[PDB]
């Protein structure tokens, strides 16, 4: 199944997660949707925060230290930061990496 991306809130601490300032890659299967990684312009992110499906509150997902990579833009180069969800397996790491490098 193809990787999907969606805006989400992230922060250097959990309380710092209020506005949408990253993109989440997620898979959807039988079990629901599973977020695999975050892409952001910010380099200090530690937590991603998601609106619970049932509207009962929020989920905090721990991030790994980011990988840096450069992309060209109409305004020139720009570094972006890829945060895998902590403990992400290798198959899912690959899917994010191949989706990312492909589109960009």
């Amino acid at each position: 199944v193809a990787l999907r991306q969606m805006s989400c809130a992230a922060g250097t601490t959990q309380t710092a997660c209020t506005d949408d300032n990253a993109l989440a890659y997620y898979n959807t299967t039988k079990g629901g949707r599973f977020v695999l990684a975050l892409l952001s312009d910010l380099q200090d992110l530690k937590w991603a925060r998601f609106p619970k499906s049932d509207g009962t509150g929020t989920i905090y997902t721990e991030l790994e230290p980011p990988c840096r990579f450069v992309t060209d833009t109409p305004k020139g180069p720009k570094v972006k930061y890829l945060y895998f969800i902590k403990g992400l397996n290798n198959l899912n790491r690959g899917m994010v990496l191949g989706s990312l490098a492909a589109t960009v």
